């Protein structure tokens, strides 16, 4: 009810309120948007990015954590190549039944295929999408609430040290400056092995981000914004990359992506 003014549920503190998150984060309405042009350049960008990093770097091991997956699967897709388990969170619960409609494979659920098969181009057409599929599906082993504002952001559900965390498009998202931003990435490595590798693509210079007329804020971080926080965080960066698609005025403002890969200190 600020009607696009400023994003929904910011009128008060600056940015979109957690609550917002189970509120009007609409799963559907998120996929028919960004996963279905300039966004399915940006999912191609993701795809590749995460092919390079799990299968042709060594990112590697036996747990992934994906943090703020989403109703999204995507960001998986090449990760099970190279985790014997994932886990996959969110802090909202339609997106967790998004997924979990998904994992269950009913009918219902959003059709991932064409992304499914491009990744299967990618890996080299060693197997088709419905395989490709199948062999994440199983992969799948947790799907939990996760809030990356909190000290144990998954709370008291137990889980092993993990060899990864992933976070997709998620952070810019849940942190409303940069003192909660790298206090999330701290937060995230009480659930990584000593040395375990972090990796975060998300948008640069974007202070919103669009589902349909839905206004939701993001956090407007550059380059320097990134390396310092995730440094602070106690992380050594691997690597770091900017590109500067962006996508359409109509869902982002962004100016580019990042993509890092860091380790634990
Ligand atoms: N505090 C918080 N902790 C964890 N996830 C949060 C969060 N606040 C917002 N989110 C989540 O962040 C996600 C941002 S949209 C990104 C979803 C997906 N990973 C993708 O790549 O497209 C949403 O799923 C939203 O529910």
């Amino acid at each position: 009810h600020s009607s696009g003014l400023v994003p929904r549920g910011s009128m008060e503190s600056g940015f979109t309120s957690k609550d917002t998150y189970l509120s009007h984060f609409n799963p559907r309405d998120y996929l028919e948007k960004y996963y279905k042009s300039a966004e399915s350049q940006i999912l191609k960008h993701l795809l590749k990015n995460l092919f390079k990093i799990f299968c042709l770097d060594g990112v590697k091991g036996d747990l992934l954590i994906d943090i703020g997956s989403g109703p999204t699967i995507y960001q998986l897709l090449s990760a099970c190549e190279s985790f014997k388990e994932i886990v996959v969170t969110d802090y909202s619960d339609q997106n967790l039944q998004e997924l979990e409609k998904w994992l269950k494979a009913a009918p219902a659920a959003f059709d991932w295929s064409p992304v499914v098969t491009y990744v299967c181009d990618l890996e080299g057409n060693r197997v088709k999408g419905p395989e490709k599929e199948e062999k994440l599906r199983q992969a799948v082993k947790q799907v939990l609430k996760c809030d990356v504002t909190q000290s144990q952001p998954l709370g008291a559900v137990p889980l092993p040290p993990a060899d990864c965390v992933l976070s997709t498009l998620c952070l810019d998202a849940a942190c409303p400056d940069l003192p909660t931003y790298c206090r999330a990435l701290r937060n995230l490595g009480s659930l990584l092995k000593p040395g375990g590798f972090l990796v975060i693509m998300d948008a640069l210079k974007s202070s919103y981000y669009m589902i349909g007329e839905q206004k939701f804020s993001s956090l407007p971080l550059g380059r320097e914004a990134v390396e310092a926080a995730v440094k602070e965080a106690g992380y050594t960066i691997e690597w770091f990359e900017v590109i500067s698609q962006s996508y359409s005025s109509t869902m982002a403002n962004n100016e580019g992506l990042f993509s890092l890969v860091a380790r634990k200190l």
